[PDB]
């Protein structure tokens, strides 16, 4: 009553139609728009050198005097996690752990300099890790050996070669790769990944680094199984060598659980005004070491140790490569998987933030780092989700923090590094544990998607089991191709519902639910959220037929049987409907007088032939009975696929399609009114 | 001005909700329906055992004055089509050609019980023979003998038996696998089959059979390439034996094309009153045999010829279900092409004539007649596309016409037969060549789909090339993933068009395109026809930033730029819009003075979580700008995705919401009007 005054006339199709004109539409330079493009403009380049090279966006615009304490602190607890994490993950690659060192040192000052982000801690992810052992293991089996001229001992350090000659080879392939798509404009595929999907794919990856390095603390040796049913395998091969295991590995490991305990309730037992958001896991590795040392563990019971970490920077060797026929396929699986987990960090916490990542520039950035990394002797790289977590949370603000953690680890590849030689896998172990105790916390999805919707849920839960029980690479496939067949399932269960009319108002709400919403007699509405194409087209029509209780073929069917019953004794000339052909007597089945469907095409995005041609039978079949259908809420896209198919061949079919389902109805209830003359 | 007079309250979320009560919605039997059925009453068991088995709904109600003489007709027509079609895709399947006779048959007379469709000449299917032959080539080389106790002559009868068995092996498991599949309702999954999708994989289909007939009628021997490009193989297999052909071959392969020419020309040459609709082929076939036979060109240059047909009905033999490990994998790959074919052609020409066919009882009825055809030596079985064209094309009106077809092919098989003994494969080869005409003819499609819709003409080709250059089963799956990914595609690439008001009315349309549209002042309105989620929830964003030309960033960049210039000398209390932190100069650049933001959600089907965050930050940011966002257009749906999310914690949020657009635009200029006090 207080305002919503509009008084217009009755807005059909050809009514609207001529109350408009279109407009020219002329675009400008029409199929080569490049002409005005490949300008030389000083604007252009400098956002082309901007976009391909972002550190010349940083150390201009860098603030000094909040900026540095941030990123110094979020530094040293980043290269305090990077250490053991680094060479944890090398371990868990089959390769020497030095080149762990390699690996947290040069790809992380490269993607310094490349990288389109202010949280990530670039560096040796475990599943990147985890893959690249896969393949080396495989190509190099540990019942091969090469005899040489020694024959002193069983020297492992040919195959370990082998081995760190076979990841270098697959992580210049996974650069190559990377490189490619990134400058092909691939970056856009990292837009297929929902929250869900991540969130299950990263923690099935967190189950399977569990069970690997759970192998790892007990000190049995076992058999790296590989492939489908990996993680099965491995962890009925590590219970089966429950016995025979290591008591003082347990004792230390354990014990640096204790450490990281006791570290929690160090918080409230030692902290003044010195302490500094502090790194525990610095003082826990060093800690483990001396504690190991001084009750003499590994002397008396022999722990197994990480090993030689051979000082000095290795001098860039070019890497053999003839090794990618027969490495190319799990190179292209490193490649996708860690681009898909890099991107969604960075997209993530640009959402904390309020900036944004260039996907695909994250994308030439990582394969450039990984190409350059496999040039010195460094396997494979991606964005790490723990340590880019505590990075963020320590306050770093800008990628220095990055570059001082690669600092630190230089000056532990370099000039000291003989400290952390008798070092056990126990403390490694509880590091990686510790760093996914929040990745397993991350479990709590799923009742809150089963509270909120179903399909994230499944999503959730497809994405898990495919990535936990199958492979990574065949997991992630799965699960995205999963996350598309989800939303083609949401379009071909839609929400068919009926709809009445609010009295003495146009609002048209559900007829079933509401009470108050008492239908327009002589009329059914019909309603579908969702667009009529092949996969979503008998479909509609049954539930057309079947919900507003008016089917055709029954109708039929019953007029044939009371007319036997009964006898007891222009170029396309055609008209849409069809008279009543009956002699107005009782003996059929007195239902309802519905003249007219009103099918709702607001929420009908688009269609195809198939959608046209149902439209077509529905239209035809209720003509033939001889019921009107009136297609309410004509859009742009609706009325362009259907006048592209032959459907407004136009005997009268022009005229029943109206803009609004007010419009509809009171356009049949006139029609009705100019019948009765 | 003549009718639409409504003049109603502003309905926005919050007051259309309290003019509204929800209904009880009380279901009946929540949870177990299922006691409301499991009743005996004759009427569900009569539809029960209609249903599983369709025979009794035609005898009971079978027209007798019309339907006889075109059931006539059109049997003996399909008949004569199906003897020398059958023979040759026996031949094709690396078997002796009696099994074609056998495929012709008995899963025909099975399908006329259990079948439901009045079209349909269920036979030896092209591509399904091909794959059989594949198989049983693949699994018995030729250069494979088991030396028995005769060693008389290099007999081919060993291996021709070999064959014969594990061609009756993959057939029982495709009947295996159809009938599970059809009582497991999996013939729901017919509707991912898209007329352009069906139409390209069996051109597709009809090229490799052409391909491989041609291989056949120039008399020349090669092997039998299967797998990926396998038409490629095979045509290069071709040319490089052009020479050495038979010129005999050649000739009757072209005298029968003549034949064939000339009976166009006979149906204007011969024909006064007694010539039915004449199956053209019967003559073709017993003309080229006297003709050859006459003419001496056999015992005179050694044409090749079908073969000696062993007279007699081969008792049953259960067949060796001990080779399913090693076929399991092309039988689910049989099955699932067959069931696809035929259940396109059964939809296909329901349309035509009314009716309606049951997709899982199709798939039922066929695996059923498979699996007892490999009871009876009888290769896999479906509908052929020329043969059911030509039955439905003659005149038959139920499934007789199929049966008769069978009663002529078991007089074939048992009392007459010794006629077609001396018969070359160039008649073979002329009668499925003629047969793939129109199938050839199919190509029209292309021009068609590229003026109607590209994304049709997508599929299209995809399918082409995926079912002509890969497999037939990979062509398959590959070209439904592609049609699954195009309807992905199509709402990642909406229409993405600002509204204008069409002035005195509430019609909204796009505003650059019709130039009577003026926008209203101070409001702009952004309008979405495709649902927001996580594949299309970024690009939304960008483009109304983009579009609408209000860039909340880069005038927060404006802002503090002028700021920097000018200085030369309740639980959640937070409201949702910010007021302008502005002491109103002139610094900044004069744009426009867009305040509110209306969003049209009337388009939008569906959201998720990723589209609840990104509305969620589209509206945090223009807020902190200080300009209002209005959703337009609330269904039931979008609501229902907005309230499971925690997206109404209701600072304001839920006074946001309207139900129109023009409820939107009067809301904000009477909030406006409000404001200026
Ligand atoms: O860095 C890890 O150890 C890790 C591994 C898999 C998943 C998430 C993670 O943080
Ligand atoms: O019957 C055939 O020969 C045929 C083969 C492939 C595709 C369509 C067909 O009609």
């Amino acid at each position: 009553t207080q305002r919503y005054y509009v008084e217009r006339p009755i807005f059909s199709h050809p009514v609207l139609q001529e109350r408009l004109h279109k407009k020219d539409k002329i675009s400008e330079s029409i199929g080569d728009k490049l002409k005005q493009a490949f300008t030389c403009t000083p604007k252009k380049i400098r956002n082309i050198i901007y976009m391909f090279l972002p550190i010349t966006k940083w150390l201009p615009a860098y603030r000094f005097k909040e900026y540095v304490l941030g990123d110094i602190v979020s530094g040293i607890s980043t290269g305090v996690l990077q250490l053991p994490q680094g060479l944890a993950f090398a371990m868990l690659a089959a390769v020497p752990p030095v080149f762990g060192l390699y690996s947290s040192f040069y790809p992380v000052i490269m993607y310094c300099f490349f990288g389109t982000s202010r949280h990530i801690s670039i560096g040796p992810f475990a599943v990147i890790s985890l893959m690249i052992g896969g393949v080396a293991v495989r190509l190099v089996p540990d019942d091969i050996v090469i005899p040489g001229g020694v024959n002193a001992t069983n020297s492992t350090e040919a195959r370990d070669a082998l081995r760190v000659k076979v990841a270098m080879s697959v992580t210049l392939l996974t650069g190559i790769i990377q490189f490619c798509l990134g400058v092909c404009r691939f970056g856009f595929v990292a837009i297929y990944l929902t929250e869900p999907l991540v969130r299950g794919f990263t923690t099935a990856a967190a189950v399977h680094v569990f069970t690997s390095m759970l192998k790892y603390l007990f000190g049995v040796k076992t058999k790296r199984y590989s492939g489908i049913f990996s993680v099965v395998y491995s962890t009925v091969a590590v219970l089966q060598n429950v016995k025979n295991l290591n008591v003082c590995s347990l004792g230390v490991g354990l014990m640096v659980f204790g450490l990281l305990l006791g570290g929690k309730e160090f918080n409230e037992r030692f902290k003044e005004k010195l302490p500094a958001p502090i790194p525990l896991e610095f003082f826990a590795v060093v800690m483990g070491t001396g504690i190991s040392a001084g009750f003499s563990l590994h002397e008396s019971y022999n722990v197994d140790v990480v090993g030689t970490l051979p000082l000095g920077l290795l001098p860039p060797a070019n890497p053999d490569t003839s090794l990618f026929h027969l490495v190319y396929v799990d190179a292209i699986a490193i490649a996708i998987v860690g681009f898909s987990v890099t991107i969604s960090m960075a997209k993530t916490l640009a959402n904390k933030h309020g900036y944004q990542v260039d996907g695909n520039q994250e994308l030439i950035a990582l394969g450039l780092c990984n190409s350059t990394g496999s040039l010195f002797q460094t396997f494979a790289i991606s964005c790490s989700l723990s340590r880019s977590l505590v990075q963020e949370g320590t306050g770093g603000k800008t990628q220095l923090a990055g570059c001082l953690a690669s600092l630190m680890i230089l000056l532990v590849i370099l000039a000291t590094g003989f400290l952390f030689e008798s070092l056990p896998q126990a403390v490694l172990s509880a590091i990686v544990i510790v760093n996914l105790k929040g990745m397993f916390m991350q479990f709590s999805d799923l009742p809150f998607f089963w509270r909120t919707s179903k399909i994230e849920l499944t999503i959730w839960l497809t994405t898990f089991v495919s990535s936990l029980f199958l492979g990574l690479d065949y997991g992630l496939i799965t699960a995205v191709i999963i996350a598309l067949m989800t939303v083609i399932y949401r379009t071909q269960s839609p929400s068919y519902i009926v709809l009445g009319q609010l009295p003495d108002t146009d609002v048209y709400i559900d007829i079933d639910a509401y009470e108050e919403v008492k239908e327009v007699p002589g009329i059914k509405i019909f309603q579908i959220n969702a667009p009529i194409y092949y996969a979503n087209s008998d479909l509609y029509s049954s539930a057309l037929k079947r919900k507003t209780g008016v089917n055709p073929a029954f109708i039929l069917g019953a007029r044939r049987k009371a007319m036997k019953k009964y006898a007891k004794e222009k170029y396309p000339p055609i008209v849409t409907k069809s008279t009543l052909p009956e002699e107005l007597q009782r003996f059929m089945p007195p239902g309802d007088n519905v003249h007219t469907i009103i099918l709702d095409f607001t929420q009908v995005n688009f269609m195809d032939s198939v959608g046209v041609k149902t439209l077509a039978g529905i239209v035809k079949e209720y003509g033939d009975v001889g019921i009107y259908v009136y297609l309410a809420g004509c859009s742009a896209q609706v009325v362009s696929d259907l006048t592209q198919n032959q459907f407004f061949e136009n005997p009268a079919l022009l005229d029943l399609l109206f803009h609004s389902i007010h419009d509809a109805v009171l356009g049949s209830q006139v029609r009705e009114a100019l019948a009765e003359q």
